[PDB]
């Protein structure tokens, strides 16, 4: 129904704060593809840090658009950020 | 040590034969990135078919280059093929 005030939980290879997590999610709005090297690094990284954020309506649709690819893509952005 | 005559085992969303599996692996030699839509589809697909091939020396290095991203990338190629 939208504007559900729910949290999206992610597992990252770095224990980043919500501020950075939210930054990465929004960066995905302009991502069209992921380079093979970046994908390998994100996949091989140990994603053991559980980080969550309560979504705004705008973020809910980004999460819905990405579906199950969200966690990996967020880790890919983190690799690119670093 | 190379030329190990070992099998690489993959899990695909379609029960393709070794002929096609090998085709997809070689196609990855020219892949530089994966589009976001294709990645989501490959991630969300139920990869329940176990398919294996014994690697030639040339294929061993492709597998080594891809590392843990091989299975997902193969599924991405399968999505692109279809």
């Amino acid at each position: 129904f939208m504007k559900e005030k729910k949290r999206a939980t992610f597992y990252l290879y770095k224990n980043i704060d919500g501020r950075k997590l939210r930054y990465l999610l929004h960066k995905l709005e302009n991502v069209e593809n992921v380079d093979i090297d970046t994908l390998r690094r994100a996949i091989e990284a140990e994603k053991k840090y559980k980080r969550s954020i309560t979504l705004t309506e705008e973020e809910e649709v980004i999460i819905q658009r990405l579906g199950k690819s969200a966690n990996l893509l967020l880790n890919c952005e983190l690799v690119k950020l670093d």
